[PDB]
């Protein structure tokens, strides 16, 4: 029976391995999503997504005409763009000349075609009455993106649209209960249960999650771990966040608090070295400015041989945009020969900069056949460390 517990999680199963055996379970659990609908609301998301931006700009003096040429400083300067967002400010412009509003050469915009009367408020209830079930993303969407140009002039702090202090919720409905994240936690829990099924009666496992939030993806795990023999440290950058979930959670008994921050050596927070046999880290690790320095601190706290879970979105969306890029952390990042111009990497990217920062047997999920397009702009992302 009992071996030192002192030694590594050998038995921990491997992530190639789990994504085996899950393979039935996934290839069931992606078709209860619907094909159709998720794409038609994600289509209609994105053209909705510029209404808001054309909105937001006249509502800041847009006076351009078309073939008029501007320089992207001179443009932020005039509209009263507060310098922290004019890296936003370009991506807004970005996204007007993908649908052919702007065209860019050089660093300089020329307009294209005039934009007409938006009224993204009024569309957007339409959307609400014919999708109730998106509700969350629409309803964020409307109080970040209805707002832009405050944000753009500094007027509102972005956080009291995303994160205010009587509503942390919201953007966690979004990451818990649209169709793709049910999907996509469902996955991260399977994953982690099947990772530990060999766990010794005599040996205790400690996971811990990074920028967990409210606990969007913390509640899909916590009602299959076993409190005599888990612990679970929910961690977040903020103290709201881990107040918050502490209340949400607080009948499970085997949960520590406490804060940490991914882009400090974690041990100089109050973490031990390699010491956590499973990490968790949805939709967080890209926030930061040097993925390799925090896949490097993520990689300090695992044990030999121990696994990371990570939930990422993989692709450009511009609703997205609108929410969590009016926040510092979508453009903190600045490891430009990896990351030029956008901080979300994809699946093929994450394996590569995973290889160089000590990871190994790295799986990315779902890899369905004829799964839903949505399914392939997220990945759970299952990987061990390089013992
Ligand atoms: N540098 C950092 N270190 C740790 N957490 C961070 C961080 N920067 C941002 N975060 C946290 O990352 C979270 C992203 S939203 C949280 C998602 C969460 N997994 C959920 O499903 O609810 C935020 O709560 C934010 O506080």
């Amino acid at each position: 029976y009992f071996q030192s517990n002192a030694l590594p999680p050998d038995f921990l199963l491997d992530p190639v391995e789990v994504s085996q055996q899950l393979a039935p379970s996934l290839t069931e659990l992606v078709t209860l999503l619907d094909n159709a609908r998720t794409s038609e609301i994600g289509t209609q998301l994105e053209e909705l997504s510029v209404d808001y931006i054309v909105q937001g700009l006249l509502q800041m003096g847009w006076s351009y005409q078309p073939t008029e040429s501007f320089d992207l400083d001179a443009a932020a300067q005039c509209l009263g763009v507060v310098p922290t967002q004019v890296r936003l400010f370009e991506r807004l412009l970005q996204i007007l000349a993908e649908v052919g509003i702007l065209q860019s050469n050089q660093q300089q915009w020329q307009v294209q075609k005039t934009a007409q009367k938006v009224n993204p408020s009024k569309q957007s209830q339409s959307l609400l009455s014919q999708y109730p079930d998106e509700a969350a993303t629409l309803t964020l969407l409307e109080r970040c993106a209805s707002q832009l140009s405050g944000v753009l002039r500094g007027e509102i702090d972005p956080v009291q649209l995303v994160f205010p202090q009587g509503d942390l919720t919201t953007a966690t409905q979004l990451y818990k209960d649209s169709a793709v994240a049910k999907v996509m936690n469902t996955i991260v829990e399977k994953v982690i249960m099947k990772a530990m099924e060999k766990l010794p009666p005599s040996r205790g496992i400690r996971l811990l999650e990074i920028g967990a939030g409210t606990g969007g993806t913390t509640s899909y795990i916590l009602p299959h771990l076993n409190p005599n023999q888990t612990e679970y440290i929910f961690t977040d950058i903020g103290a709201l966040f881990t107040s918050k979930a502490q209340e949400k959670f607080q009948d499970y008994r085997f949960l520590g608090y406490q804060t940490l921050d991914i882009e400090v050596d974690p041990s100089s927070q109050g973490f031990e070295s390699h010491r956590y046999d499973v990490i968790i880290a949805a939709n967080v690790l890209h926030a930061t400015t040097s993925l390799k320095q925090t896949l490097s601190h993520v990689r300090q706290l695992l044990a030999p041989g121990g696994i990371l879970v990570l939930y990422e979105a993989t692709t450009r969306s511009r609703w997205v945009d609108l929410i969590f890029g009016l926040l510092e952390g979508w453009w903190k990042f600045t490891d430009y020969e990896l990351r030029p111009d956008y901080p979300l990497l994809n699946r093929e990217q994450w394996k590569k900069v995973l290889s160089e920062t000590g990871f190994t047997q790295v799986v990315t999920l779902p890899e369905v056949e004829g799964m839903a397009e949505a399914l392939s702009q997220q990945t759970v992302i299952v990987a061990q460390a390089a013992s």
